């Protein structure tokens, strides 16, 4: 594996946002993470990870037990908090050679339980031979914002750091009409020094 993606479904694009209420003037977007994908990649061990994640029932290790374990994939965040009122957003972009409809299910846990879950489904769109799954600017569900504002807050780097060593997000996309899992993506998080901005590391989750 050499990026976050398999070989039916490949992730484009990624990022998480904000638009000052000034966007509408001049524009602008803060990224809090991007990952922009227009040697192969370092593993880690799932079984690393299990205790940061739910348990069974929509766990990691219930889903890796399931395989297929190429789809399984860990993103390490380095988020920019440096930037009220404003537009929050998520944007995804996959694409596949072959025609599916897709959901995408992205579990955020704190402290390894499940606080607030989104499921959305997105149909194909052909293109250049290639098929493009557009999910863009879905609203940030009300819980990360204001986590994030809070995050904001802390008066330390390394608190904002050991706040986030709890917090963990987990995707999982599924061939709505096949229920063949497509790509799963745990995501761990600290914060970035923000003269450097958002960064990431992706690793191929093994065994
Ligand atoms: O409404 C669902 C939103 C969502 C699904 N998957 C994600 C993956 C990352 C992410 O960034 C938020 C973040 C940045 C910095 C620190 C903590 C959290 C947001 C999402």
């Amino acid at each position: 594996a050499r990026g976050l993606g398999t070989a039916r479904l490949q992730l484009v694009e990624f990022s998480a946002f904000v638009e000052p209420p000034d966007a509408v003037d001049s524009y602008q977007r803060h990224l809090f993470v991007h990952i922009s994908q227009h040697p192969p990649l370092e593993s880690v061990d799932v079984r690393q990870i299990y205790d940061k994640f739910p348990e069974k029932k929509g766990g990691l290790r219930e889903l890796y037990d399931r395989g297929p374990p190429h789809a399984f994939f860990l993103v390490k965040f380095w988020a920019d908090l440096n930037w009220s009122g404003g537009f929050y957003g998520v944007s995804s972009q996959y694409e596949s050679l072959e025609h599916m409809t897709l959901t995408c299910s992205s579990k955020v846990c704190s402290f390894g339980k499940q606080v607030v879950e989104k499921v959305e489904t997105e149909r194909a769109q052909l293109e250049d031979g290639r098929f493009v799954y557009r999910l863009l600017r879905s609203p940030m569900c009300e819980y990360l914002v204001n986590f994030l504002h809070k995050l904001r807050q802390l008066p330390e780097r390394y608190m904002m750091n050991s706040v986030l060593e709890n917090f963990t997000i987990l995707q999982v996309v599924t061939n709505r009409d096949t229920q063949e899992l497509l790509l799963c993506t745990a995501y761990v998080f600290e914060v970035s020094t923000s003269e450097r901005g958002a960064q990431h590391h992706i690793y191929r989750l093994v065994r």
